[PDB]
């Protein structure tokens, strides 16, 4: 069954060097008992990690074939990432231990062979070398024949332990120059004694053992689609660790029952009675121990790593045995691993790693993985010592495991996605206490390179905080992001206090986000990371066809705005006229705190030519922000596209006016500009009018160059400017003295927004002070890149809409980009 | 100033051990050793002060505390973890300092005539008597440590140019002890290092650490400068640099005097002649006994005190051993339980809230005093100070990194309040100074090292998601604000496309005080797949509306927090109900995060009500359907087996199904066993049952049973029927019984009326939305849930009043039941 080919390949993958290879010495360099507490510990930590990847396994939606695709689904690639490089280097890297047990067997053949290889301790190498070069075409060729000889091949290992079960309860004659003892009661006695330690320790053997007890994730995962793959996996890989699990514990207690530790191979040492101090342990025989405490016996089992292979019966089945468990689980990793490292490289996680995603393979089948795995795995076989490759392997492993465990812990505590574990075996604090004892055994073995460890682990901590990802997320798993930014928004509804944070938030009312380009960038530049600014869209249609153009111009140009990185939301509504569009924007969009209080204009230049009907509407539009309590800011900028960034206060508004210029210093676009503020007070109050205006400067710690406080308002400008004015004034101006009262009045009644004589008069000195204050700013602030202005207001109604935008026109007629403000009552600190 | 934090570092860092175990330092480790211990934790020292300056300036210019200086700049977590760290730190620093003051005590009676116990219990002894009189002065001290400071630092000055005097002051009397005029071979042989009594270079680095620490409290103890920004970090690195020059000043020096062993006797002095002199001591006049067989009486070994007898006029240096223990003391008792209670305050740990209450001359913590004594004057149990010393050296290697680390992660995540605003500061800088730390903790007592990396990971996975979300503590909001923000652009960066339907509903509710039924049913569906907007339109004067539109924004903010409900409180005003619903459904949301349903309680007891009222609600219907929205309604009764009864009647898109599917994914629906109804006429069985079968497949349903009806569409009992005519008899335009004119101008008079024309019309479809009513009160009498597809008209083509007597009628006396209506876009999307 499916399952059944999921617990044949965990089989397969658990099952590799140490299923005989190494496991002699390990019985012998500690004891029974201690083996035994090892196999056990192991299988916690395997078992804990296990759990973990059923919690992952179990959620509700189920997707992708590869290991890295399921990790990085059930949770944000913060984790995924690590955990798929990690694994992937250590999966890379189990080849080479595999491979080299292989060449290690193939060369105790050779040696009884052949009398003497050029270079043993390099044969072990060159023999890895033709390994890999043919198993780099075995797993590039022939998938399906691979597949179907699975279980072929494993029917080998079930047949090799059955030979050994079989062998070591009978007592044989044909090992007698050896140690080959049967159940002997008293060899348990003493081979269940801790201290036959030579130069290791307890938690180096551990250590060394570890790559036995590994591998469930690849037999696991790696498949990732087949018959019920979401639920029915973690099932198999409980019981496929169960399975592991006994026959290691069955097979240890029947090696350190039957082998005796020290075993010369001669005819000699058979004492018809040594009750005399029973130099041998098994002092009943005692036909291979003598002498062995000065020269070490040969054959013994810590001396010799394959006693079990010759040991036991029919020696030359065993050998093949070993043979097919290590090749299958070298070629079972060098396809493992590449997979799982070209799914990473798809992932943008790691841009420096990019160009590994190659597929030169039709079926895809990676190429530029495979050779890098080759590189690295004849680079570890460079190393003739398995001892010595064994922590290095266990070192890669733990780190994995950990991360895995704590990854689902995470997931478990911090509930983003729909992470929801249908396992109830599965435990946070199981899984944490996992992850704790896992990381504490990484210390403890190998404390440099567990070190090591540590700082790429935090490294690529870093690295993921910083450059975020953007492919997994960003497609067919958009709902964790979803359910991140709804959790953060209703974080955000907790907050209780507004007076301390004014906190400006800017609603653009620009026709669309690609018009006025420079007014997107100037308003993005002193609102981003410290506000959000959004582009309100009063769109204009037919009602039929609405929603569909709304979807459509949505999608381009928030596409458009996130190609000139900004921080914006396209908000579209749609409405009979702008001033309704307005309105839905100021009063409705935005949610809990989020919500504009700011209103950005962009100054309509082509007033002159336009219908002022929609000057009114503009005007009117300035109003009903005023009402809501916004602040109004106006941008008159020249679209046809470095010393200072000139301020001039004048009245008291808000703070708002103080604070635009200061957000745009910290932009590092205008850090290279000095702050000229300008403020109008008495002739004889100068230096009591720059002390005090210099203590809120200070406030507003703007370090503000100097306080140029004039005396140049309320003057009249000169006789050109008020003609020019006049001129600008002249195709709207009423002429009701001129002309007839009747005619008059009808002008006035069938059009309102002509400018009445009596207001001339009546607003007569404010023209004046509104030139004044233009031809100021032509004469002081010509050379400067941003000017700030407090934006001149009237009564509702007071003033006509036609000379409102006149004045408009006139203080801002030939300046650099200019940006008048008129912020709300309230003080932004 | 510069005499308010230079002073304060100064009379802080020069505690115990520069007096008494920095000549034992040189004596184990060589000069060159000696002077690489110096500068290595004068390193850690100034990246530490960096750190702690680049905290200083970033943010705003003055703060209630370094605690809320830390807080303030990144937040709660790192917060509180340092500040933890550094109170339980200068908590056991106390300790440390005063059983340095108890060592010279008993040394001192060791000196003098009279022992009252063996010296590891006079330690105990002395140290408690001096510990509960330091409680007595320290808790009402803050008067005379501005005046005493200066004095203190005074003496302590005294006592090291004392020292450096007798340096190059020599006598025959004490050249038996290590006691030489500034000999240059006695120098030359100290060179090298002497490591005994299993003693390492990381373990004299482990000692020795905490001399070199206290510079946190520069900023800690008290700020109220003229330029707190300034001040602080001029001084406190300032000071470092001295404080080195001095301890280097001091390193060399001890080894240019004091010999590596020495005895007390004159009498073993050799004679000048040739001798073979394998020691340099015998170069002057002193052969001694190779004192490495015999553990000699002096000698920088066995004397570490040895700094009092160098200097002539010991009572100086004596006396500024005294000063600079009870100086550090006073410093760091003073300190951290002023941190604990700031911590408490803080609320970031609900378990410590009992300890935030003081009280007295002045509110001090008299409470957080008690128990910092209590725990100190447990650590005098242990007297041996070379004991006492690696346990605070690894606090104090602790929290430094912390600072280090926590200003690493603020400016690499470009924290939206962090701002260097330094000169000289990298934060590649401070992560290789942490990592340091870090490694040199796990070199030090590699369990103790390991117990506080637990320690502070279980402190980390507290803060993580138990604290935020509930309250988080914090009070600058901006640190939260700003980080949601980018949320938003990662939510609408992402391209959706058409698959990303999620239910997404706004509940028109004025009141959401009242009817908190509806709402808490919504919220059940609505927990965890999208955002509840409890929309409420206010009808008001202009002039003072905005002023009460935020007291009720506020006031319900409160009560939707207060119960536990994901709903945004998004109020408007407007003319009247549809505008403010038109202004929600256009313009409500952002990005992405845009409602798609329109939940709407029914408009029971609409009998009463007004009939414009009616008008309106059924035209926010037909708006809602023109925009493009889906439209559920719920007929909850307020006085507010198990089975959820799904009527998959209309194919809506897959709403209908969806809801009950998210209400079974829920604690309180696990229970659900959600029935399955279907309307059929006579056919093959199968056809339906394996179609809907499939179709709940697709979403996940898991359908305890589907079942199909062939008694919709007819004619019902007469009594409902005449019932239901009664019902909508008030409204009803009966224009033929009536005359015609009448009829007329009623209509022209009222537009809602109902001819019999529009019965006539619909009479058939009358009779399945009651007959449909008598088939779910027979078949589903009981049930938790009713979900069902909701009826649909033309706009306008119906009064409003029959219409809303159709939804009446469906849903006449029921259970909970919920009517649904989507667009047809949510085909398998979820
Ligand atoms: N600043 S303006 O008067 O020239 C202006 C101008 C426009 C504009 O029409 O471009 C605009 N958008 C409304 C709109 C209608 C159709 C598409 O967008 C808003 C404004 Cl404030
Ligand atoms: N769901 S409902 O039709 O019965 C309804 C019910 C209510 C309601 O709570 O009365 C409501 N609030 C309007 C309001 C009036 C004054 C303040 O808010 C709106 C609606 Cl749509």
């Amino acid at each position: 069954g499916w399952i059944k080919g999921v617990l044949v390949r965990c089989m397969l993958n658990i099952w590799g060097v140490m299923l005989f290879i190494r496991l002699s010495w390990i019985v012998g360099q500690a004891g029974i008992g201690l083996s035994v507490l090892v196999i056990m510990m192991a299988t916690v930590v395997t078992t804990i990690t296990g759990l973990s990847t059923s919690a992952i396994a179990t959620n509700g939606f189920v997707r992708g074939g590869g290991a890295y695709y399921l990790i990085s689904r059930s949770l944000g690639p913060e984790f995924g990432g690590a955990i798929g490089l990690i694994f992937a280097f250590a999966n890379a890297v189990a080849v080479a231990m595999y491979v080299v047990g292989f060449a290690e067997t193939v060369v105790e053949l050779l040696k009884e062979h052949s009398i003497l290889m050029i270079d043993e301790i390099n044969d072990i190498r060159i023999i890895g070398a033709i390994t890999v070069v043919i198993l780099l075409g075995i797993s590039v060729a022939g998938m399906e024949w691979e597949a179907k000889a699975q279980i072929v091949l494993l029917v080998i290992l079930l047949l090799a332990i059955g030979d050994f079960v079989i062998g070591t309860f009978i007592p044989l004659e044909s090992k007698k120059p050896k140690g080959f003892f049967g159940y002997k009661s008293e060899i348990f006695n003493e081979n269940f004694g801790p201290d036959f330690r030579e130069e290791e320790t307890f938690f180096s053997v551990f250590a060394i053992f570890f790559p036995a007890a590994t591998g469930i994730l690849a037999g696991a995962n790696i498949s990732g689609d087949l018959a019920d793959p979401q639920s029915a996996i973690p099932k198999g890989t409980l019981l496929a660790i169960l399975i592991t699990t006994l026959v290691y514990v069955g097979i240890a207690v029947s090696v350190g029952s039957c082998v005796v530790r020290d075993a010369t191979g001669n005819v000699n040492d058979t004492i018809v009675t040594e009750l005399t101090n029973c130099t041998s342990a098994a002092c009943k025989l005692n036909f291979d121990f003598s002498s062995c405490e000065s020269s070490p016996c040969s054959y013994g089992l810590m001396n010799n790593f394959q006693v079990m292979s010759m040991v036991s019966g029919f020696t030359p089945l065993i050998s093949a045995g070993i043979f097919s468990a290590t090749l299958s689980s070298a070629l079972a990793s060098l396809v493992s691993a590449p997979k799982i490292f070209q799914a990473l490289c798809k992932d943008n996680i790691y841009p420096a790693f990019q160009m590994f995603a190659k597929g030169y393979g039709k079926n895809n089948e990676p190429l530029r993985g495979y050779i890098l795995t080759f590189l690295i795995a004849l680079g570890f076989i460079l190393i003739a010592e398995l001892n010595v490759i064994a922590p290095i392997i266990s070192n890669f492993f733990l780190a994995s495991y950990a991360l895995i465990n704590f990854s689902v812990f995470h997931a478990s505590l911090a509930k983003s996605p729909g992470w929801r574990p249908a396992f109830k075996y599965y435990n946070m604090w199981i899984s944490l206490l996992g992850a704790i004892l896992c990381c504490i055994v990484m210390f403890v073995i190998n404390w440099w390179a567990a070190l090591l460890t540590y700082v790429i682990v935090l490294g690529l901590y870093i690295y993921v905080t910083y450059k975020k990802p953007d492919v997994n997320w960003g497609s067919s798993t958009q709902a964790l992001t979803y359910l991140n930014a709804l959790q953060h928004s209703i974080r955000l509804s907790g907050v209780e206090d507004h007076v301390k944070n004014f906190r400006p938030q800017c609603l653009v009312m620009t026709g669309a986000p690609n018009s006025r380009p420079a007014l997107l960038h100037l308003v993005h530049d002193f609102t981003k990371n410290v506000g959000l600014m959004i582009c309100g869209h009063v769109h204009m249609g037919p009602r039929r066809q609405a929603m569909k153009e709304m979807s459509i111009d949505q999608a381009k140009y928030q596409r458009w705005l996130i190609k000139n990185k900004m921080k914006a939301f396209y908000a579209p509504v749609h409405a009979d006229d702008l001033r309704e569009g307005a309105q839905y924007l100021m009063q409705a969009a935005g949610l809990g705190r989020m919500k504009p209080n700011t209103l950005v204009l962009g100054f309509k230049k082509d007033w002159l030519q336009a219908d002022m009907r929609d000057v009114d509407m503009y005007i009117n539009l300035f109003h009903d922000a005023f009402d809501i309590q916004y602040g109004v800011v106006v941008i008159r900028l020249k679209e046809g596209l470095k010393n200072t960034i000139d301020v001039w206060w004048l009245f008291d508004d808000g703070g708002l006016t103080l604070l635009i210029p200061y957000l745009l210093t910290t932009k590092k676009k205008w850090k290279d500009c000095k702050i000229r503020v300008f403020i109008g007070g008495k002739i004889n109050r100068i230096d009591h009018d720059r002390r005090a205006m210099a203590t809120l400067l200070s406030k507003f710690r703007i370090d503000f160059s100097d306080i140029m406080v004039l005396g140049d308002i309320n003057t009249k400008p000169k006789k050109e400017n008020i003609i020019a004015f006049e001129e600008i004034i002249e195709p709207y101006r009423l002429h009701e003295d001129d002309k007839e009262q009747d005619i008059a009045d009808k002008m006035k009644e069938d059009e309102p927004w002509r400018i009445t004589d009596n207001e001339l008069e009546l607003y007569k000195t404010k023209t004046y002070r509104q030139i004044r204050l233009n031809e100021l700013l032509k004469e002081h602030s010509s050379t400067a890149n941003i000017i700030v202005m407090s934006l001149p207001v009237a009564r509702k109604g007071a003033v006509s809409s036609a000379l409102y935008m006149a004045w408009l026109e006139a203080l801002s007629k030939d300046l650099p980009p200019i940006l008048l403000v008129r912020g709300n009552h309230q003080s932004v600190l």
